[PDB]
Order: C-alpha cells, then structure tokens, then sequence
C-alpha cells in the first residue's frame, strides 16, 4: 500500500498537478537580412530575355504581420496589361475549332477573363476563345527551372518573441540581456540564438530549399515555452524547432505551393494599365505556445482530495 | 448505490475525462478563385461618369495574413488629390457664413484637413470652411447603390487548414489524401468541402450578401476540430460554421460596415499627387479551434481518486 | 473539523470550481482618427531640405490584420534610387584604403549591395568600397531629431472587440448598444470607452510618447473578459490594460526600435527607378484573452469526490 501512496506522490511532483497551468501570451518582431544578386535568362513570350539586378530587403519582404512573414524567392513578371479584348491563353479548356465552342459571358476557373464568344487566333493558325481582362493574358507556363532569388536559403532571419503570462504576472523575452547575439542558431551549437539561416530551417525539416523555393512553400518556426514560476525550481526559456505546413499537394487543382498575384497600376499614354507580377515565394509561420506553471494550494487540496480515497482503498 | 458508481462511470465516459485535452495549433492557407465584371453607372461630382472593366483576382484581393483574408466589394474613387489650400466638403459642420465660424488650425474627426479660419465659396454662393489637405477633398457621399463588385457572391474560396498537436505529436490537414476536389461546399452534401462560395456563405449566416457589400462588413469561418488519439476510438474531422462578426452598429460614429482608405502616390507635371480609394468589402476571418483527445493514466487516477470517496459515501 | 468542510466549501465557491471554464475567441475591428501637420526641416545629403504637408488617415496607415495595427510616426526618405554601380556609403566598415581592402562579391550585413571589389571616392579624397545595388545608397543616418508625425500621441482609435465561448454559445461584443460612443478612455472616468488617444495608452504605460516615436516602438493593448454564463452571477465585460511590449535593447545589432524598409517602384526616362521610404512607427498589438465559466455538474461531482476523503480524514 505504501508504494502506492509514494507512486501517487511520485505521478504528483511527475507531472506537476501541485501548479496551475496558465497560458502564454506571445508577440512576435522579426527582422530580416540579406541580399540576393539576380542574374538570369528567361524566356518572355517565345523570346529570350535578361533578369539581372540586385534585391535588398524592401524588394524581397514586408514586415510580419500575424506572427508570420513572408520571403518572395521566385518570380513571373507579365508587364504592360491593360482592360480589353484579346484571345485568352491556349491550354486544354481555350483551344476553339469554330465560335460556336466559346459562349459569350462564360467565365472558366483556369481563365482570368469573360469570353466573348467569338474563336480567334492566339497564333499561326491556332484559335482560343476570345476573352475581356487585362491583356495581354498572362503566359500559363511553369515558374523559373532555377529560382530567381536562389539565395533565399542564405539570408538570416532574426525573431525576437515577448511572452507575457498575466495569471503568475510574469514577462519574459527571448533574447535575454547581455546573450552574444553573433551567432548562427544550430540544434546543439546554439539552441538559443534567435538568428537563423533560412537553409538552416529547411535542412532541420529536411525538405531542399531550392525545390520549395521554386513554386514557394510555406513554412513554419515553433517556439516552445515550458515555464515555472516556483523560486526553487525556476526555468522559462524557449525550444526552437521547425515544421513544413505546406501541404505539397502537387495537384494542379489543390493550387500547390505558396504564390499570389501582384497587381501595380499606373497610366501611360492617357491609358490605365497594370503589370501583374507572379509572386513565388515561402511564408514563415511562428507559432508560440506555453504553460506558466506555479504552486497553487487549491489544486493541491483537490488532489490530496482524490488521492486520499484512491490511498484507502490500497 | 451501485447505479451512482455506475453513472460515475457514464460520467467518466462521456466527459471522456480519462483522457487529457490537448491544444489546438492551427495554420491556413487560402486561395479565392473567380472574376468580376463591373459596368456601372457612377455619380461623380454632379456630374455622370462611367464604371467599366474586369476585376480580376490581383485585383480585388491579396493573400490572407493573420488567418484571415479580405475581398472588395464596391469601392468609390477620389483621383487627382494633391496637398494645397481648399474649402473643405459641405456638411453640417463645414457650413460657414462668415471668416468667424472656422478657427484656424481647428480639427475636425468628420473633416480630412486643418481649417485656415476663412470661410469660402464652394460652389454658388454656399460657403464652407477653407481647410488645408489634400484637394479636391473627397465626396461625403454614399456608397454605389448596387455594389460595383456585386459578382462577389459568386466567387469561391479554398481553404486550406493544417492542424498540429504537440502534446501527442499528430500533425493533420484539412484536405486528405485523395478526396474529389470538385465540389461546392454544402450543409448536407459537402460537409469535408474547402470549396465555399461566398453566396453560400451569406445564405448559411442569413445575412443577404448584397447589402454587406454595398458598404463592407466583417464574415467569420469557423473551423472546429474535436479529435480523439486513441486507436479504439480515432477521428479527427473540422465541422465547418458560418458566423457574422460584424457588429451592424448603424450608426455614423461607430464607423459601420468594413471598409479602409487606399492611397496610391504619384508624380505628374513635377506636383506630387495622390489618388483616393475608398475600399468597400468584406474581410472573412477563418477561426480554427480544437482538443486533442488520448487515454491518460494520471488523470484518470485522480479521478478515480475522486470518485472512490464519492463513491464510499452512496 | 467543520471548518475544514467549511474552508472546502469556501475554496470551491472563490476558485469557481463548480464552473466549467472554456476558451475565448476573439476578432477585432479598429478605426484610426486624427490627422497631423507635419512641417520641418530635414537634412538631406548635407543639404537643408524642407519638409511640409498634411497626413491623413490613409497616410500614415493601414488597416488592421492579425489582431495589430500600425501607425507611422516618423520617416526618411530617399528618391531617385536605381539600380548600378555606386560606393557605399562612409561607415566603419566601408572606407577603404585601396583596391585591396574590397572583395569583388563580398556582401556585409551593414551594406544594402554586394561590393565590386573597387575602392572609390565617395566625397573629397574619401574612398569607400564600390558596391552593386540601388543608388544612390541611403543615407546611414539618424532619424529627424523630433518626429515629424509627433502629433501621433495626439490621435484616437477606435477599438471593436466581438468575443465568443463556442461551448457555451454566448457572443457578446465589446461596445454595449446604446453606450454614449463620445468618450475618451481613462483607467477611471471611462472603463468601458472604446476610445483611446494614443498619447493616453504611452501615459498610461509610463514611457515618453516622443521618444517611442522618433525611433518607432512596439505597444500592446490588452483587453481580458472575465465572463461568467450563470444567470444568478453574469458579468462579462471587458478590462483593459497597457503594455509596452518593445524591448527596447537600444544596441545597433538588435535592430532596436520598429522600422522597415517600403520601396515604391516608378519608371523615369525609359529607366527603372525606386524610391525608397524608411518608415518608423509604433505597432498596436491588440491581445484578447478570457475565459467562459457556467456551471457544470460533472465537475461539481468529481470536487465532491475529492472533498468527501480530503473531508473523511479531518
Ligand atoms: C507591406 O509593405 C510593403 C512593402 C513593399 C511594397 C512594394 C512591393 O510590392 N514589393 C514587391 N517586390 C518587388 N516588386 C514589386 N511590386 N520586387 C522587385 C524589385 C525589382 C524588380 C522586380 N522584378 C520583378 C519582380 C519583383 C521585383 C514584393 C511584393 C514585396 C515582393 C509594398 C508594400 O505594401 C504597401
Ligand atoms: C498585399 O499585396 C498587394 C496586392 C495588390 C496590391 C494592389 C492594390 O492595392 N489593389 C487594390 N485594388 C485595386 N486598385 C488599387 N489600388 N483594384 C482596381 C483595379 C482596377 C480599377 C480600380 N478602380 C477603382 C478601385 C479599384 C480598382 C486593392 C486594395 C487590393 C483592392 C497591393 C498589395 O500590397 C502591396
Ligand atoms: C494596406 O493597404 C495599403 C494602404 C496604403 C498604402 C500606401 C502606402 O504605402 N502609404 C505609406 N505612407 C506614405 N507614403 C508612401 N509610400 N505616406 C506619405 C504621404 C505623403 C508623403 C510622404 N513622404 C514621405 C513618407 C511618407 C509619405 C505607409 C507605408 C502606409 C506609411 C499601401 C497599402 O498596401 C497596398
Ligand atoms: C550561400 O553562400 C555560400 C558562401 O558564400 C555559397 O557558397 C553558396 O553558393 C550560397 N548559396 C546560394 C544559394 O547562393
Ligand atoms: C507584478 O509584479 C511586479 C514585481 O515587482 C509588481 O511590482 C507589480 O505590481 C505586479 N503587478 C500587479 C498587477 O500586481
Ligand atoms: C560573440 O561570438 C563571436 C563568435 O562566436 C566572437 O567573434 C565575438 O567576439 C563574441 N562577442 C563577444 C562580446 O564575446
Ligand atoms: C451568379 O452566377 C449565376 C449563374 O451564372 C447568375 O445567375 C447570378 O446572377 C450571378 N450573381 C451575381 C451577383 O452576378
Ligand atoms: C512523432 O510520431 C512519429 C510517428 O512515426 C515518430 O516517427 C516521431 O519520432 C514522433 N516525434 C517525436 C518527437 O518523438
Ligand atoms: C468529382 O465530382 C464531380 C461532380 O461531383 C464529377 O464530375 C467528377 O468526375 C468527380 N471526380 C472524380 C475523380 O471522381
Ligand atoms: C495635441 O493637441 C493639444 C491640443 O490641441 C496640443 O496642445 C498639443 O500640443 C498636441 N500635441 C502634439 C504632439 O502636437
Ligand atoms: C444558442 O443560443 C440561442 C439562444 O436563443 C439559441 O437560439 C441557439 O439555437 C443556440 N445555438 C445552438 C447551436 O443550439
Ligand atoms: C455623451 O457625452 C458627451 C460628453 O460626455 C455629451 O456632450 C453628450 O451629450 C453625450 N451624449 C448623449 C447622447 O448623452
């Protein structure tokens, strides 16, 4: 019987049912760094054309917002669009033989205009179904076989998370003062360096970053806080550890990989226009939990409540 | 006294106390398929104008931040603003007869500049107070009776919700393996369907969709993932609900409806220039909530501890 | 040993044990007010510049996502950038004696462009390393002595919580109908109002509001719901607070303040050009937390079940 007593003292300190659990609150600031020198050979339209510049951190992201942030490592830039009619792109659905296969007003999923059921050449001979959006339609074709911005995986991202639990009134930061802060976050090296390289992140996962980097991903950064209130057992430090969220699909239907369109409007020639920019690139979820735990006397009577009749019957 | 232990046993198993909820993270990823083709007829400074084009999906919305993603319904256009001296809009606090009514440097919330303190003509005879900011100050006009992006109904989102429990390390998304994607989201028919238009949406909430339109308002989804980890007992499916967040004040001071002021900068015969958008839409939160369920030993000792002098007393 | 019933009776009764406690859901919806003049004079490449106009809404910021809003508070800005070849500009780690202290492709996290290896004058027989990127290159200087939006503490926000317990299906918003919407919130006066001046949450939290904004800061607005659903004892209102979540580390390497780069893209003369736009500003983050608790009687049984052998044994 006395082992059982012990045992139950033992599940006790175990698993720590003498605290109050309380939840975490958490902000996220992150601050990104890098450039990436693009140089590169693309084919426009049937005619090959040259990519070359260099992207500092205004060209690449935006501040985080939500507790996530977001790195463009690829683009498709179709430029000069403007309102009218035009023959929609040739795939499988806007290929037309006569008018008669185009119905004027039918809007289709793959399609980013109405037609105007009218069959016309797109060229040499071969028709689409004439449609109204902005043209001209943008090229349906796969992304850059090498991403544009391939040195995504070398730039470093530095998070600074604030925990807040407001039962125990007890704040806490990730970085705490005085930490060296050059240094480049490894799983043993240095488990508590807020900086991390983005190549880093996706060999911990182990998903290749150019592959994702291609079409864009989304991927994710946890940040685990086990903490404890008590003055004689007291620890609240965060766990780093990284989590592919993308689904990867590779379903044209389930619209794989991470990538939006980008629309920027200006006039030329007393005409309103737009440059549609086809943005592939991989978003970074943090996500933050925790448990602020300290000695609370109520839920230690409930326990001894239970535990003395469960102690009885031994 | 043996059908109260045995209720405590029914207790336990339908409470499920044996075993230890865990908490819910959630990511989501969604992507809003459809187009809109917009001709109207548009009021603008007295004077008749003409709204016509396709709105394509760069056009009337961007990627989803925060678990939550946002589409233009209807909008207003102000273009040509630039910063200079002005009289400020009619209304029945800008209405002055004489230099005396306007102080100069009074701010007004209803007003978007700094009074000079003279009173001048805005239009016949009909003096307002002369402001600083940027001019032609902005129409206090309503929104378009028919919302311009009225085809809002009928675009269809997909979303894409990826859910993960620490505590017993089971990672699940919303879309399995191998489910027909075709599909319209139903009450009845198409319960697991990611496909949801936006129509569909209204109609499950019983708002009608048009009026939310005209002048913006705030949708909510909600994603509820009630999971069991124990191999005897093991399903873990999201129950898809629809709620209406916006509050429908309907009153001028509590801001009523959704809707935020764009401004696109640009330079034109050496002036910097501003062009005005207001922004109608609905902005739809995607809410995911959840509890991880697996057989605990620990706490399905103290409540047998509980229930063991619950138990004597019968 | 009644007292010690008694002290367990007592215990259930102020810990609200006999109340099932559930989660909180939260959306927010929030409304800036104000406008600021902003007239100073900035120096711009050694050069007195003049900076004046008006800033509205849409001027200084955008609509909430992910629970937190922005508001710009100060800038620098630089125009005319393009991208070539161009010497960094004179810091630490960028003057060069000769060629030999570049190397061609060399890219440091101070430096916005990748060196070309060259070592050239910037200004009067002063020579930092050559560097690949948009130019000319910005400015490492400090922010405007006094913020030019410094009115920022001066405007108001408008704050709509709507919060919902889904297992108890209770939705109550944060304004009560009928409230007196003109109100300006104190810790005191005013509880309930909706209505913030900025300048009273940085009063409230004890920091300088000038200072935060020549730099940019991080504030927190917490709004906690103590809700009880029993219909002998319901309040479910909300309490709000203020905390300064930015670090405030104040050291070069921790990027300290909050501040990012916007880039506004433009074509002149035939050529690709950029303007590239610092912007410091204080970021609202709005934390909503809260728990539901109504009675639940299979809870209520298993206190018993403790109490009645932590009863026995008295
Ligand atoms: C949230 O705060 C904002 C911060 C920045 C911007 C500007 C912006 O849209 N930049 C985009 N990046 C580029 N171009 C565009 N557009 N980067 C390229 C730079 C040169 C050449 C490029 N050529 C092709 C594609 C991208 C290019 C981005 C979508 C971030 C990748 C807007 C913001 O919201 C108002
Ligand atoms: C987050 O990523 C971004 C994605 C896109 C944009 C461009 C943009 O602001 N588009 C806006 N939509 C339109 N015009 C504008 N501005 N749509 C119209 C298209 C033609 C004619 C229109 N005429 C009147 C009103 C809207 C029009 C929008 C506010 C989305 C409704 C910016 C982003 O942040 C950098
Ligand atoms: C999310 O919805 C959007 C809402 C608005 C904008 C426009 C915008 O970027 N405005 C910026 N504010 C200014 N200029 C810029 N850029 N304000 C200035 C107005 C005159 C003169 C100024 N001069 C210097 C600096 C700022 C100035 C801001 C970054 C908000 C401070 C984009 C949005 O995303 C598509
Ligand atoms: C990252 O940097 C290293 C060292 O400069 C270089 O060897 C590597 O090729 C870079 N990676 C990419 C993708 O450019
Ligand atoms: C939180 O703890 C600090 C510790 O010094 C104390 O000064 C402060 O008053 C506490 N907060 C509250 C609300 O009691
Ligand atoms: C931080 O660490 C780096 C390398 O690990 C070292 O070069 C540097 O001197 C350290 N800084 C301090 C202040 O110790
Ligand atoms: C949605 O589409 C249906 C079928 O094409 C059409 O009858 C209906 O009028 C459309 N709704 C709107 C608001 O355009
Ligand atoms: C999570 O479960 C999988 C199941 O195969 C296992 O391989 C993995 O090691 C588990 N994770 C941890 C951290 O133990
Ligand atoms: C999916 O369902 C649609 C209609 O419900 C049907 O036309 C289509 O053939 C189905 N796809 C598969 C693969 O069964
Ligand atoms: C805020 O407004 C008051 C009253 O108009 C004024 O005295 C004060 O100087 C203003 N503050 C700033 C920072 O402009
Ligand atoms: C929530 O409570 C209201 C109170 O009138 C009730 O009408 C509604 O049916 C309840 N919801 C559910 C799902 O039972
Ligand atoms: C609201 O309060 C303000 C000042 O506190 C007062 O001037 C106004 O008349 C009040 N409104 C109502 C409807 O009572």
């Amino acid at each position: 019987h006395a082992l059982v007593f012990s045992y139950i003292s033992f599940a006790l300190i175990s698993d720590k049912r003498y605290q109050k659990k309380e939840p975490l609150i958490s902000s996220v600031h992150t601050k990104v760094k890098g450039i990436a020198e693009v140089k590169a050979e693309i084919l426009e339209n049937g005619m090959k054309k040259m990519v070359s510049g260099v992207f500092d951190t205004a060209d690449y992201t935006f501040p985080l917002q939500g507790n996530s942030f977001f790195v463009m490592t690829n683009f498709i830039k179709t430029e000069g669009q403007q309102q009218g009619l035009c023959p929609d792109f040739p795939t499988a659905r806007t290929i037309c033989s006569s008018d008669r296969g185009c119905k004027k007003g039918r809007m289709d999923p793959q399609s980013k205009g109405i037609q105007t059921g009218r069959c016309v050449v797109y060229k040499e001979r071969l028709k689409t179904c004439e449609v109204s959006a902005w043209c001209p339609i943008e090229e349906v074709k796969d992304a850059p076989r090498p991403a544009l911005l391939n040195s995504a995986e070398n730039f470093t991202v530095l998070i600074k998370n604030n925990i807040d639990f407001p039962g125990h009134n007890y704040t806490t930061r990730n970085i705490l003062p005085g930490v060296n802060i050059t240094c480049t976050f490894h799983k043993t090296q240095n488990p508590q360096c807020p900086i991390f390289r983005l190549g880093d992140i996706f060999q911990e996962t182990g998903d290749s970053f150019s592959d994702v980097a291609i079409q864009g991903g989304i991927m994710g950064i946890e940040i685990y806080w086990d903490c404890n209130l008590d003055g004689w057992f007291h620890h609240c430090r965060p766990k780093y550890s990284f989590r592919r969220l993308d689904d990867k699909t590779t379903s044209e239907s389930l619209y794989p990989g991470y990538n939006f369109r980008y629309a920027k409007y200006y006039k030329e020639n007393n005409v309103e226009k737009r440059t549609l920019i086809k943005v592939f690139g991989i978003r970074f979820d943090i996500l933050v939990f925790g448990t602020g735990g300290k000695f609370n006397v109520i839920q230690l009577a409930v326990y001894i409540g239970s535990v003395i009749s469960y102690f009885g019957l031994a």
